């Protein structure tokens, strides 16, 4: 059980992050100051700086949250599903607005435009790939920890995870930069390339 | 003048690689790289924001050779045949690149250097898209423009780039199977039957 104080602090932190996203979408990064985000979240600038050193750090958790929820939904999908079914199910269940499309477009574009957010997006892409390796290894290990370790060392799983990640990333980045409506569809079509993958070639 | 600037940039990168290999990242400062390259710290920071960024041009050499072999592959070859040809031509004993081995292996340890390697691999995707679109365009510049907008080409380029990157990472971290070739070709098999157009 998490203490009531910590749950309240964690809600405040998420309200600040969402206010950062809302202003960056409305009026962009350059016009937005930490003070504007604090006012938009209904807190003092001192409260802002308790959680975040900069305005870019304030949106940084939203990139990570969506990625982590997707990876978890891949691991937790019903055990009899194939890897492509689990990956596609997890996408439909966690990456359909949960991120609003107007927000995703702007945040994905800022990952290309802002130096600070380029690094945040890179860090999320890398930890999502590592997480997918661990989720795929757990789905194939039948509970055997030593089998899970051998599979997570496999170059076949490393490659499958990079393809799964690129499926969603390329859909998102390409959708964000080109005037589609549904990055979802493209992401699912991309994921179909893993049907019949040779986990032991 | 630009040729002289580009030679300086590469001399800095080679100095950085030599130190990172010989004594590792933490013992190396930007100022040590600058002295080993024979330039002032102000010159170093004109080209690179951090010491790790100094080795980008060495990772970018391998990346750009692969992208160039895709564009130059015999014209009649299909995109998957061009990608296979480019891999075979790029990843066969090309001079003694066991040098690449150690720089890629160093990325495996250091977050900051892993990010530089990742950014070079990512940049290579845009070049691959442009090279593939040119081969499929039948010469027509405005067909090449429409194709380099295709989500299917963006995805195929990412998968091709992952095929070589993930094979390179695993090869680099293995004991001194010379050449990432076989892993990269197996990886590339995932693009068999892909729909390169609508």
């Amino acid at each position: 059980m998490v203490s009531l104080t910590e749950r309240r602090k964690a809600e405040t932190r998420m309200e600040i992050a969402r206010a950062a996203a809302r202003l960056f979408v409305g009026q962009g990064l350059r016009a937005t100051r930490a003070e504007d985000i604090a006012r938009a979240a209904g807190v003092a600038p001192r409260t802002f700086y308790r959680y975040f050193a900069t305005k870019e750090e304030a949106v940084a958790p939203l990139y990570a949250l969506g990625a982590e929820r997707w990876v978890r939904a891949v691991r937790e999908a019903p055990a009899e599903l194939s890897p492509p079914e689990a990956l596609e199910r997890a996408v439909r269940h966690t990456l359909t607005p949960a991120p609003s499309w107007e927000w995703a477009r702007t945040l994905i574009r800022l990952a290309e435009s802002s130096p600070a957010l380029r690094k945040v997006w890179a860090e999320v892409c890398h930890s999502t790939e590592r997480g997918l390796v661990q989720a795929l290894a757990a789905r194939m290990s039948g509970g055997d920890d030593n089998v899970a370790v051998r599979l997570a060392a496999s170059p076949r799983l490393h490659f499958a995870a990079a393809v799964a990640g690129a499926s969603v990333r390329v859909a998102a980045e390409h959708w964000a930069s080109s005037s589609a409506r549904s990055p979802l569809e493209q992401a699912l079509l991309n994921l179909e390339v893993l049907r019949g993958f040779a986990w032991e070639a």
